[PDB]
């Protein structure tokens, strides 16, 4: 009955199945894939890599990914539709703004940003008719003045459409608390919101405080670890020095504290990555050759072997994303 928009059109919520709620086909910048496709070898090479990766995920049981690339992450919805079709994996596209908005966005009011998010949800992205099914926002510490506007615009767009909001945080700085305060100031329900990158911290006081208020807690960087690459400063800064098992333990922790229905799990993976240092994709591909199959192949069995019931693991990977993505 309930439906969600994907880059291939509407699908029943019940067909979303096992869903990775924070992912990227390509982490880039607005206009960049059009201006400089050779950065990625070629657009064709990038697509082929993405198709191989999504087929691998699919083989491991993933049926849907939420590509949370916004305009300023250089989201290319035609690319998403091409790879979704070829790999037979659903892709939900995003509106919103990450932390690299250009001046044409940064100069905008809350009202104007709301119109833009609404356009991408209700009308379509660019000239494609593909509708966003999620709204992505970001802070990296205390919100900038502009980021405050973005979070308010995200709340308003969500209220008008029922589409959920998902966030990038600096989890070590506990951004989720201010994000929550801003969302609530606009009257947005916490159940419409996922506070992302929350597995970047082991601060369970912070995480359970959010979960208790009804927020979804995005444990979405599972394979991120620069353990063994301490010589690579850019890898250390991005990936951290905590193991995937450490990250995965937070899923169990929240389940053990009663919060199984408030957890979303993902990788924050990608198949191309131009917004960071050159060759970062090769480093990442070495850290996690499994890509977006890492959660089903490593994390879910790890949790099972720690005694998490199959029903609970299905609730986390199927029921929670379905409830979150269903327009409400
Ligand atoms: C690794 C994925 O997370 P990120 O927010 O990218 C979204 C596509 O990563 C960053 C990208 C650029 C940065 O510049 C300082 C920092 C993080
Ligand atoms: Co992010
Ligand atoms: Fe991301």
């Amino acid at each position: 009955g309930d439906l969600i928009n994907t880059v291939r059109g509407p699908i029943p919520v019940s067909e979303a199945g096992f869903t990775l709620t924070h992912e990227h086909i390509c982490g880039s910048s607005a206009g960049f894939l059009r201006a400089w496709p050779e950065f990625f070898g070629s657009r064709k090479a990038l697509a082929e890599k993405a198709v191989r990766g999504l087929r691998h995920a699919r083989a491991a049981g993933v049926q849907t990914i939420v590509d949370v690339s916004t305009f300023d992450i250089g989201r290319d919805v035609r690319l998403l539709a091409e790879v979704s079709r070829a790999a037979d994996v659903h892709i939900v596209a995003a509106t919103g703004l990450w932390f690299d908005p250009p001046l044409s966005m940064r100069m905008r009011s809350v009202e104007e940003l709301t119109q833009f998010f609404l356009r991408e949800i209700q009308h379509g992205i660019e000239d494609t008719g593909i509708r966003a099914g999620i709204i992505k926002v970001a802070t990296t510490g205390k919100a900038t003045p502009f980021q405050e506007l973005v979070l308010k615009a995200a709340a308003r767009a969500s209220l008008a459409t029922g589409v959920p909001v998902t966030t990038h945080t600096s989890a070590s700085q506990r951004d989720g608390e201010q994000q929550a305060a801003i969302f609530e100031s606009e009257g947005l329900s916490p159940s419409r919101v996922c506070i992302g990158h929350s597995d970047d911290t082991d601060d369970l006081s912070y995480l359970t405080g959010l979960a208790a208020r009804g927020y979804l807690v995005g444990l979405d960087r599972m394979p991120y670890s620069a353990i063994g690459l301490e010589g690579d400063a850019s890898a250390l800064a991005l990936f951290g020095t905590r193991s995937w098992q450490t990250r995965a333990l937070l899923i169990k922790a929240l389940i053990d504290r009663g919060y199984k229905d408030r957890i979303l799990v993902s990788h924050d993976w990608l198949f191309g990555f131009s917004s960071y240092v050159t060759n970062i994709m090769d480093v990442m591909d070495r850290i996690n050759p499994d890509g977006m199959a890492f959660v089903p192949l490593r994390v879910i069995p790890f949790l099972r072997e720690k005694g998490v019931p199959p029903e609970t693991l299905a609730g986390v990977t199927v029921a929670n994303p379905a409830r979150f993505l269903s327009p409400t």
